[PDB]
């Protein structure tokens, strides 16, 4: 087994993955190794992609969409959240907290204050701008750690100037992220819309589950959506998609629609950005 | 065994007569099950679903619903208030936007943009348990029509008093409801936080493409939710979880968790009320 080990989506994921391994080289769980990770980036205001300077709906609103997943099967999920910069840990308090696994809307902001996490105004003076002349989609993170443990997290601003309640694939378990402890976990990025209706990543860990390695696993299951769009008459040159997928031993593995999407891998021989295979 | 409708629960018999309208005159499997599940919205009396359903426990009654088609094509609300057809606005935003779910405050902004009239879905019966409190879950259908396509359909009110913006499996395309027009669809109930847990609905879909039949991949699906609640400290006998499923011959099939789940499949020999096995 190759372990511990970090994947994350695109090139901002080589400075996440930095962080990341500070937990995991230490010995401690891929739960705080990948929460820690993708902060780094929500944090980020010239990341306009997640959390702090995320480009805002048609209406000028900044909503944020985010879920986790642990080694056993626990979960938690906030969509089109507002106010609130670390939509990742207001997830981890869903599942550690609640009887619940996903809150959405003016629901979950109040329950991240009644959980301490502070309001703050995630409307940049860039994006607001960029919106009124108006009128790296994501970051996905697995990781296996020390113990042989998997986790994941998934957390996006959405699709710019979507309708204001847009909810993508990035919150919900099995499209945007999933996590089995026996078999390996995947995380998914492009148009959330189309992982949402092939339901993604599960699909991946159950082809990992059908025997399949990580990369051939993620390969299948981007010619299963190639395979969707021309049955809907779409046009494959319009829709993007990738998968990151890891297993239980750290094999680990890619493939996207299109080319150019990246993924960053961090384990004992370091830090390295990879290019998968794509399909058009 | 062409055309077919199976959907949960005893209230099953009667939406399943509507949707025995379109279907037993050739119409579409799309609006068999929109007019059959809506049948159960309309009722006061019908406390989990539409018009009289169960309010959150700050008294807001907010409401979940998917649909998919014969060829991926599908639609989401999640905690709509005051629109007491959330399926039909779940149809509105597969059909009429380029998102696939919209949630809170733009799902009910948009149901307004398309006409839909808003109402106030507390029942004075409602109401009054609410503040007392203070002190069969959903309904999904499939059906297979006289073409040979396959569509589905869920509608709920959600956990009575959940937190106010709790989300369960209903409205969610890879938990709730999964229709592949090749393989065969299903539905879910129960629990909703358990059956996004485990993507109940995509995972015995994809157990009928690897070539189980409707009853045997809905039992291995409610056998690997029972693995995962002991693996999890929990006690199975805190839950239930059933699935409904049907191929595209038209064999239909279900399974749960507890006694006493029963499901209404309508056919050319009738309409009958049938029970599964179950776990416990």
């Amino acid at each position: 087994t190759n372990k511990p080990i970090v994947l994350s989506t695109w090139n901002f994921g080589l400075h996440a993955n930095v962080e990341a391994w500070k937990v995991l080289s230490k010995g401690g769980k891929a739960l705080d190794a990948v929460e820690k990770g993708v902060r780094l980036v929500e944090d980020d205001p010239t990341e306009r992609s997640v959390g702090y300077g995320g480009r805002p709906d048609r209406d000028g609103r900044v909503t944020l969409d985010a879920c986790i997943m642990d080694e056993n099967y626990n979960i938690g999920s906030v969509a089109c959240m507002e106010h609130i910069k670390n939509p990742i840990s207001v997830a981890r308090a869903v599942m550690e907290k609640t009887p619940h696994v996903m809150l959405v809307g003016d629901g979950a902001l109040e329950f991240a204050l009644s959980q301490g996490f502070k309001k703050e105004n995630l409307l940049t003076a860039e994006s607001e701008k960029e919106w009124k002349e108006w009128l790296h989609d994501c970051i996905g993170m697995i990781a296996l750690d020390a113990q042989g443990n998997l986790s994941g997290a998934c957390t996006t601003s959405g699709m710019a100037y979507k309708m204001h309640g847009r909810v993508g694939d990035s919150p919900i378990i099995g499209a945007g992220l999933f996590v089995d402890n026996e078999i390996g976990a995947a995380t998914a990025t492009g148009h959330g819309e189309e992982v949402i209706r092939t339901v993604g990543t599960h699909l991946v860990v159950e082809l990992m589950n059908q025997g399949r390695t990580p990369q051939q696993a993620c390969k299948e299951a981007v010619e299963r959506i190639v395979k969707i769009v021309n049955r809907r008459g779409k046009n494959l040159k319009d829709i993007q998609v990738g998968f990151i997928a890891l297993n239980k031993k750290g094999e680990y593995g890619a493939y996207c629609i299109q080319d150019g999407f990246n993924f960053a891998v961090h384990d004992q021989k370091g830090n390295r950005l990879e290019t998968p295979g794509f399909a058009l």
